[PDB]
């Protein structure tokens, strides 16, 4: 039923620091709240952020290919 912690930071896209998550939740911008149980908290497999400003960093990727002439 619940993720942990370091499951729930390892699927976030791209995974950063246990201290990252951490700040994270002493902001208050992840929904529905993790439960504590007592070594560390539990994650449920649902629980997202909520209202955040980071939409996409921006990658765009362009090829250049040469031709050929012949003669006769």
């Amino acid at each position: 039923m619940y993720l942990t912690l370091q499951e729930w930071n390892a699927r976030q896209r791209r995974p950063r620091s246990l201290e990252t998550v951490r700040r994270w939740v002493r902001e208050s911008r992840i929904f529905p709240p993790p439960v504590k149980d007592g070594r560390e908290y539990l994650f449920h497999e649902s629980a997202v952020k909520v209202d955040l400003n980071r939409p996409v960093t921006g990658s765009l990727l362009k090829r250049i290919r040469n031709g050929k002439k012949a003669k006769s």
